[PDB]
């Protein structure tokens, strides 16, 4: 009898274009986790999502008109920024998001060890 050999499978594009410094475990419900030490100005996107003219929506405005939404709930249609999670608190957070030229983009706000979760707040 034959024996058969498969594919390997293919992940996600979310999955797929994670940075390699990074990894994913559970959030403090997937979270992003450091691998190594992230040094302060460290710069991750744009984000990549489902655009449309809940928790995983952004806004991008443009000339003072909300433009469209992104949206960051498939794995599909989205980069791997989808999967950080937001800081429940201004103790825990460790990257700033803003948008910059209509693109959402994720800051290192100090050195992030190894081992510590990615957690954004907003820009001011």
């Amino acid at each position: 009898p034959v024996t058969f050999v498969p594919d390997t499978p293919i992940e996600s594009r979310a999955r797929l274009s994670l940075p390699k410094q990074l990894v994913l475990r559970q959030s403090i419900e997937v979270g992003v986790w450091t691998g190594e030490t992230i040094p302060v100005r460290t710069c991750f996107g744009p984000l990549i999502g489902q655009q449309s003219h809940v928790n995983h929506i952004w806004k991008i405005y443009h000339n003072g008109v909300l433009e469209f939404c992104i949206i960051t709930t498939d794995e599909n249609e989205c980069n791997w920024m989808m999967f950080v999670r937001k800081a429940r608190n201004r103790e825990e957070q460790n990257l700033v998001a803003y948008p910059h030229d209509g693109k959402i983009f994720f800051c290192t706000s100090q050195d992030i060890p190894p081992e510590n979760e990615l957690l954004f707040y907003y820009s001011r």
